[PDB]
């Protein structure tokens, strides 16, 4: 069961230290394919070094982000169109896996930190599966209330009208589910923390979530972001002619 | 050549999270020991538990410390590495008198690269190479000329201007000098170098990294994480179960 990873990612100072420690925790699970889309006007030598250094099986994607302000959606649905067959690699795998293949479809921001156990957990996904994640929702952890093996409930606290009350982290799709579905894509207009719920309500009822990580007593995922580095320094540098040496890569 | 990292850590929301994506990039990196340190009373089974299941050589060393932090942890991380005992969990021998190694001083919450270590280890005295988003500069690094540390592209002020992520140090020259140890007392811009005046000549560092023009470690830093809404069902009587480990 291959697991196709999505994870939107953009230029900014710390992106080539988040592509490298998660690319380096995806190097650890098997059969795992990354989908990586690039926030970008085409594809970017840092992100394409990175992937062909990476030793990983992937397909390179590139789309453009053209009030609630919805980030990496268009990135993601540009991976689900691919898997789709609507084309658009730039790099690593070029076709997408054909209609019938097994697998399952996560999308992983490029921020978050993931533990190797989660990717065993989502591997046998039928439809949808959930686990709790941590440090979301302003809350220790998020997760779904588990009954009898069911899904009964959730564990939140903002927004609690979300059908899904969900983190983008906190779940995985049947691939088959998706492609049976052409429909099911994230909603840009959808309300701040709609997302989750803009593509999850046309692949199933919460009802039939298909509980994981110990029937959600594990937190296995965790929705860590990463601080802006400081730069009034390398401002005053620059100034005087001095700046850091912009052909050495950060 | 066996790397030793020694790495200071202490109980927050993020230290879980910290400690397992480090974890798993060092169970990347072959003859790697790894000395974590609690910064706490005593053992926490949060740290012991992801010690024991991460598959690494490791020791378990615990210092509670009440201004530069993860000193004294550190430093108990060199008494054990001297002989001087302290471990709690793992590998409670210390390597032999005489082994051969090196020693790297890893934050928990820097980006480390698989690389990084293979530099590291021709270490012959102290080695360094350039660390990203640090010292409010894109990236602070040695300067190098002929293969020789000329300089140093910094901002902040130091006999060694370098972050304690951009260098290593043989094993056999710490055990040499019984005194090197990071002072306590320095304010933060001089801890590294309380360790290394004892060490060598800021002139005889050996460069790395393709002579300084690589950067291979990043000092990244992670958000402290709202908690408003835990608050709010903390009142309420339903606050996230303690009995699950974040
Ligand atoms: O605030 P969050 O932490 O939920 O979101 P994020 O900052 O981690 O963003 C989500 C994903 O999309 C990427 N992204 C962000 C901003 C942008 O302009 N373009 C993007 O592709 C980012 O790398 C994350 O993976
Ligand atoms: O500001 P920096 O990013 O240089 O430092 P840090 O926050 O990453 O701290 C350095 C190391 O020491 C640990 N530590 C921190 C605070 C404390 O009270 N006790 C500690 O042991 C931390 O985990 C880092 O590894
Ligand atoms: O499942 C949680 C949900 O959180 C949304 O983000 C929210 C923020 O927009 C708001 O400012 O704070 C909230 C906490 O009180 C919460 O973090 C995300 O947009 C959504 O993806 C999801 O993580
Ligand atoms: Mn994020
Ligand atoms: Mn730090």
């Amino acid at each position: 069961m291959t697991i196709y990873v999505v994870t939107p990612t953009y230029a900014r100072l710390v992106q080539k230290a988040e592509l490298v420690r998660l690319s380096q925790t995806l190097s650890l699970v098997p059969r795992l394919h990354w989908l990586l889309v690039e926030d970008a006007e085409g594809p970017t030598p840092l992100v394409s070094g990175l992937l062909a250094a990476s030793g990983l099986l992937f397909t390179h994607l590139v789309v453009l982000t053209p009030w609630v302000h919805p980030r990496g959606v268009e990135q993601r649905n540009k991976a689900l169109d691919w898997l789709r067959g609507r084309g658009g690699a730039v790099g690593g795998e070029k076709d997408p896996p054909p209609p019938g293949t097994q697998g399952v479809v996560y999308f992983a921001d490029d921020d978050n930190t993931y533990s190797r156990e989660l990717f065993e957990e989502m591997r046998w996904t039928r439809g949808v599966s959930v686990w709790p994640v941590g440090l979301v929702g302003g809350l220790r952890f998020e997760g779904p209330q588990v009954q009898d093996g069911r899904v009964v409930g959730f564990h939140t606290a903002w927004e609690p009208s979300r059908p899904f009350p969900v983190d983008m982290a906190g779940f995985a799709v049947a691939l088959p589910l998706l492609l049976d579905k052409p429909n099911a894509q994230f909603d840009s207009t959808a309300p701040r923390g709609h997302l989750e719920s803009s593509l999850l309500s046309h692949l199933v009822d919460p009802k039939d979530l298909e509980p994981r990580a110990a029937n959600c007593t594990r937190v296995l995922v965790w929705h860590t972001r990463t601080e802006k580095p400081k730069m009034k320094q390398e401002e005053q540098l620059q100034r005087q002619g001095r700046g850091s040496d912009p052909a050495i890569e950060v």
